[PDB]
């Protein structure tokens, strides 16, 4: 099976790297296109052995599964350019935030009546095969298309099917989530440096703390509040730190973040539903 | 590497003793029957879980000492001096005493134990609960009389359950504020992120899973990257997009400063927990 | 049984305990004596109507009693101990209810008169008046083995009761001793919220109080974490999660932590005698 | 009399558990339907003796009193599915937040002209028979229908009839109220842990303090401010703690919460009135 | 003339790079010592051609002007180790924050009576020859020693003599100042990205804006408030942005920062004055 990426940015690189590292795809069975071959993401794809072309039509012609890994406002232009090149064999997988299946189908149906469309929301940790991916299947997607998508994206992280109307909320949580974590890790490392740790050790310890806690929750049947309770001895260091987080409304900031990203995603839709 | 078939004891049968015993046995580096733990309270859920693993339990701290080669002190800091007075006369040349208590200095432990035998082998460590899934973060410092192999043995043992490295002892209070308390900051964050997912229409179970996977993957990316966390953050955010809108609202609440406050507060409290004279 | 109980002090807590004990059927009111320097208090008039014996003389209360509750303010305790110390007999169990006042300080004062006073320290709260109190106690140096068991049987008749190490009692004061006032504040505000949204005040008070009672009962009867029970209330996108967000934005959780901390710290400052 | 639940989520389970514990209904006279009852409630309902079915039409056929215990946006789908199966004997009891009687009657009247509809707002503590429930009777409810509703729901807590236009406000107060209490208890327990208490004891004491204070107010003729005044000695621990609550605007946060839940409830209405 | 660095960290690298780029020193006339030759700063010094040694005594023996480029708490250990190796020819230049001339002289005078000591406070932009440096001369510094110091440090930026009691305040302003600017530039770039700019363009524009404004002030006789007034048209974009800075107390945060760094510097003194 052949996979193509229209777009050669961060997400295209991340998925190609994860897929090849998972061994589910050989790099030479992957083609990516970009109007700008000066991006550092483009240089990395070449070293992997991925085929690169400036022409989106070559990617379509090479590919069976076609990832649209461009910005939401770029999607309509891509569909207009390649719509006449879509064949019965194609599964079109849109990764753009906010852009609906119905808007993609409407554009592509002007060329051929039953395009097979899947919408996904994934995130950059697919590059280390620890992504979080959801997908929704379109009107003309065959039942085996969703199954194929799930097999492919499970090789690079968690993957599950969702109703499409949950995907904007997923974007606010796991799509944007890694950036909340990178911010948190930078700040935790600054806190370690303030208290006397070298910066490189502080970054390592903070990231290991967050990785281990996340793994504990994924493997636990217990509520995150119970795991939190297990860390704190009474009167101790951890509960003193949890108080100062609470006094700043830490929980509310993270709710604000998921909400803000989800609401912005709804504003990003570029085409008519 | 180092060949073991050695006995491990825990004075204390609470969360950390359970976490370390579970991690060590899951790593395959220790058999559960080579582990003994003592506790004044055999009603704890950690005590019942240790029994099912096959760990030996006893109310008598002296039995744990007599059973053990490596002796973890996994009790609260203010309990450490009482333990040392109780079992100091039972410490033998073979023993490596590993204190896990926050804030308690090597010198205070050596001073207490040297009243009984002159050159106690003492290691201080700071570890955290994710050793239970073999993804702990551990640092250690070796005491005055630690033998040449004692630090290497400690590092081999604790590396089987996560990251482990030697540090100067005067960094351990700061490590406590960062990776010792750190999992609780993450559990708080994951609860709140899941609440945000629920507010925006996700089922709670899905929201918890996605948020935890997002944090796990981001942490793995940074551990495997040569890039600054700010550069990885820049890579997530498309211009004008959803992520940068969310990052602004985090900044407006002083999110970064809250996490600095937390590391600072835990570290400062740790300095107050020292129970004995250095 | 034969047990005679005395209260030195006839204020809110003496009334609440006497009312709870008599409603529980564990004490007849005529087996209770209370003393107060001020028989104008409404608590004193209520005790009289219950059938409790009242006297201005703390010494009469001591002579009447087997179990002697010191239900006066912390700074009043040393004065009581000096006044009645010579009247303490071997049969007496002295139960101090005052916030912050340590067993050792009471024993030191009383041992000047007789060498092995039987002292218990307790921290209880006003809901003993409806037999839903929260009480902890710690036993002193000379408490007999049966003294703690007797006090737990007595105080369990009016709510939750358990033994604790004495060094936890200041923290308990900040949590369940002061806790009912945090709840009364919360219920007044929740009722104001109901009124703002159009409910009659009497209905709003009833619904808010029933909501808090039912939630607390659920947690007491559940093996689940309070966070899981919270998750069970909130449907995705729904009314409850929108309200929880506005609580979080104001730092609601931190205010309640601040309150427990402030009450506990103040309790440590109230100790009036040398330990 | 037979009772049915369309919906097998948290609220249906709580009502079924409460009713069976009250002894007012035998569990085998209760049927519940859900297309996916994957919560442990299936084992608990079975252990209770509740009949389970995936087909909402079977629940209607079994039932005299029919509780609609699904999400507000699901109500119209349920009414479309079962509307032709409603008989003269049925009392339809909607539990969904925000959904008006008139909207339900309009949907059901496309099938039969005088549906007997009750709207209720209850809460999860019915599971321990300490719920807070209000109800309003619809246009065609017989006078005995309201009496039956009140007898049934009083067996599991407080119950009173209200004008329908109060129910959104009730939702903000006693519907959402238990979650405010669970948050408060988690935080109060954190405060106990900070000051040196073991977590399990702190949770027990905080919950008992809340329970007892609420019972005092329910049995008192006094204002809650007077009961608050009775707790505080002058200069003492309690008044110091109340000051720090006031300094954070504690009262205003709870007012904000009731308002926010009530306003959101008004937005949840899914059908035309 | 020979220059030595005890310490091979960020500041030693920055000064060596600036000095060699200024052409005032050949890299082979510079020696640096460090107990840790695994630092990335150590690797860069080797490529420049700077001599490296693990032994601080070799640096002293090689050098005439000796920079102590170690942490404040490390200073006393260095002085004890090399005190007996100081010769009449040596000028000892301490770069450590907070550590006083008198404390250094007292340590070194146990070995030889009149050590020539200079205290300086410089910053990392010496690496691009745009540093800000102040210095104070010690008790036994010859008048030509201060002149030499000023000639050397002026080749890599601004340099002026100050009374020693101003140096902690200078540390809070220009010593720590570059970090305030790096923070500000990261945030300004995030603001550009929020409004639709690519990140690399936003970083470039923000840094050019700050560079140009700083150059304008250095070349102007006008107050910074007058230059600020010249940017804003009435009712325009800039004055709207200045309002939101003012509403957040922007000015006060920067005063807080200088103050906090200065106060911490006073706490860093490791030796008795
Ligand atoms: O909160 C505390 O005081 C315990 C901190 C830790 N002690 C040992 C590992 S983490
Ligand atoms: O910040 C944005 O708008 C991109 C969000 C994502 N798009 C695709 C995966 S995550
Ligand atoms: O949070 C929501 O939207 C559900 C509110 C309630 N619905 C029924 C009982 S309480
Ligand atoms: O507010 C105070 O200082 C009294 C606290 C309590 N004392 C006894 C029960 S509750
Ligand atoms: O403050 C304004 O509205 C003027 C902004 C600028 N106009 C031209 C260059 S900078």
């Amino acid at each position: 099976m052949s996979v193509g990426f229209i777009g050669a940015g961060q997400l295209a690189f991340a998925l190609a790297k994860g897929f090849t590292a998972a061994g589910v795809l050989a790099a030479h069975k992957i083609m990516a296109s970009s109007p700008d071959m000066d991006l550092a993401t483009v240089s990395a794809l070449r070293k992997m052995g991925v085929k690169l072309t400036p022409h989106n039509k070559e990617t379509v012609q090479h590919s069976d599964v076609l990832f649209l890994a461009v910005k939401p406002h770029i999607i309509p232009f891509i569909l207009d350019e390649i719509g006449a090149d879509i064949e019965d064999r194609h599964i079109v997988v849109s990764c753009a935030a906010g852009v609906t299946i119905s808007s993609i189908e409407k554009k592509l149906s002007a060329f051929r009546p039953a395009p097979r469309v899947i919408r996904c929301m994934t995130n950059t940790p697919v590059v280390v095969r620890e992504g979080a991916t959801v997908y929704a299947t379109g009107t003309h997607a065959q039942v085996e298309d969703g199954r194929l998508m799930e097999q492919l994206l499970s090789s690079v992280g968690f993957c599950t099917e969702v109703e499409e109307d949950l995907i904007d909320a997923v974007t606010g949580l796991s799509g944007s989530g890694p950036a909340y974590a990178f911010t948190a890790l930078d700040a935790l490392a600054d806190g370690g440096v303030k208290m006397g740790l070298p910066r490189r050790l502080a970054v390592r310890l903070g990231a290991q703390a967050l990785l281990g806690a996340a793994k504990m929750l994924l493997h636990s049947e217990q509520h995150p509040g119970q795991l939190k309770d297990n860390v704190s001895s009474p009167g101790g260091a951890t509960i003193h730190a949890l108080h100062v987080l609470e006094s700043g409304g830490f929980r509310s900031l993270l709710i604000n973040a998921v909400e803000a990203s989800c609401i912005r995603t709804r504003e990003l839709q570029s085409m008519a539903d």
